[PDB]
């Protein structure tokens, strides 16, 4: 429940770490913690893309999925979700606080008055049909994160279960996200599936007039070339040309909760040591660097789609027993304590949709447990020029979404 306190709600896992207003200056703090993953995690996520290619995902929608993870891993396990995922940082001692304040993060974020952009968020926990859940566990996901666990059948019908769940997030994303769990990596063995759903759409505040929208050649560095929408307009926006001339524009939706934040270099420069330096504090110094201004408004019209593994990259930043089939601890979800479960592969798949009308970006996150830990099926192409993208929420100081745009085409 959104309207709670500390003690009032018993969230109580079987493991608990030590790290050596309130709510709302923790709810705050999770915020700082959740954008440094979101940094950490973009930086070791482009040094497995070329410089060129499109990347988009929702850092949120990572933390989140790893979160409800979280509340059945213990040990070595619980302490490595803590620091890669940034929880660490936050004040309260217990470890099975995170999960309070991310669920009250998650009520400022998913309920509101100020309904003029949509975003919403769907959990689900998809366990094997004859296994035997915890008790605590499922109530503490369902009541935490509102993540039902509905049974299905691993054992038998494996790729049927698969696009059971892809379907699911399917329906709760508009058909955007589709693909999650690529075609094969839940087997037999595969005891539990834990998903995230994150779902925007915002109208610009002031929008593009499609008079105005006109097509010219956007040439990659491959050596050929394809053709661009541009949209234009001239207004009053937050803008700043910060050191060594890069551009930071914000591009507010109606209510001004939510914004868009585009970030493009000087064109002799590349984007890669403005990538390199990223962190939450420097984007912090650019935003309230910003004034007003009247300034004319050239960016395309477009869509990318962004699909991936995070193993490798998550494997990199510090989480190593949970992926270990050996010393994976995670002896809270199941009936006695099914030592076996840890996780196999994790999946990603995001939908960046940018027009004259608005916006519309999409989400989500996979952990899956003693599955097939397959090969990544990437399919990309690389073109030039590439520029940054943010979709933020003011007040909460959250990165929903966050990516590089490299091909309108
Ligand atoms: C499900 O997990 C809970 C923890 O959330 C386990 O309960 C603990 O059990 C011991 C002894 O019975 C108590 O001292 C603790 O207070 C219990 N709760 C916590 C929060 O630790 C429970 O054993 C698990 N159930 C099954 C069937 O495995
Ligand atoms: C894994 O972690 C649990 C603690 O989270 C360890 O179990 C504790 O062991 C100490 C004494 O050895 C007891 O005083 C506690 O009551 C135990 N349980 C809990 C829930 O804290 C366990 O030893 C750890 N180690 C391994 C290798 O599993
Ligand atoms: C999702 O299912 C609900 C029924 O609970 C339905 O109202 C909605 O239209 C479905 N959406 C998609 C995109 O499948």
């Amino acid at each position: 429940i959104c309207t709670a306190k500390p003690r009032d709600i018993p969230m109580n896992p079987m493991c608990i770490y030590r790290s050596p207003e309130a709510t709302n200056r923790r709810v705050w703090e999770l915020s700082k913690a959740n954008s440094r993953f979101a940094t950490t995690f973009y930086q070791h996520l482009a040094d497995s893309k070329n410089d060129n290619d499109n990347i988009f995902l929702s850092p949120l929608s990572i933390s989140t999925a790893f979160a409800m993870t979280k509340l059945g891993a213990c040990n070595d396990t619980l302490q490595q979700l803590m620091e890669v995922f940034k929880f660490d940082t936050i004040s309260e001692k217990t470890s099975d606080q995170i999960h309070f304040f991310f669920a009250k993060l998650n009520c400022r974020l998913y309920r509101k008055a100020n309904k003029s952009s949509k975003l919403v968020s769907a959990n689900r926990l998809f366990g094997d049909k004859s296994l035997t859940f915890n008790e605590t566990y499922q109530d503490i996901s369902e009541l935490v994160y509102g993540a039902k666990l509905q049974p299905l059948d691993f054992k038998e019908n494996a790729e049927q279960s698969r696009a059971a769940i892809n379907k699911w997030v399917s329906n709760k994303t508009e058909g955007r996200i589709t693909d999650v769990i690529p075609s094969e990596a839940i087997n037999e063995l595969t005891v539990l599936v834990l998903v995230n759903t994150i779902y925007f759409k915002g109208l610009w505040k002031s929008k593009f007039s499609p008079e105005n929208t006109r097509k010219e050649l956007f040439y990659k560095a491959d050596g050929e070339s394809c053709s661009a929408s541009m949209m234009y307009q001239e207004g009053k926006f937050r803008y700043r040309r910060v050191a060594e001339g890069t551009q930071v524009l914000e591009l507010p939706f109606k209510g001004d909760d939510i914004t868009m934040v585009l970030i493009l270099p000087k064109p002799e420069k590349s984007l890669a040591k403005v990538e390199k330096e990223l962190t939450p504090e420097v984007l912090q110094e650019w935003l309230d660097e910003l004034e007003e201004m009247m300034l004319v408004v050239h960016m395309p019209r477009f869509r990318i789609e962004d699909g991936f593994s995070l193993k490798e990259q998550l494997q990199d930043m510090g989480l190593v027993d949970l992926f270990s089939p050996e010393k994976s601890k995670l002896p809270g979800i199941v009936a006695e304590g099914r030592d076996d479960l840890y996780v196999s592969d994790a999946f990603h798949k995001a939908f960046l949709e940018v027009n004259e009308e608005g916006s519309e970006a999409a989400a989500s996150t996979a952990v899956v447990i003693a599955g097939r830990s397959l090969n990544p099926n990437r399919v990309t192409f690389k073109a030039n020029r590439p520029f940054l993208v943010f979709i933020r929420e003011v007040p909460l100081n959250t990165i929903i979404f966050m990516g590089r745009v490299a091909n309108p085409c």
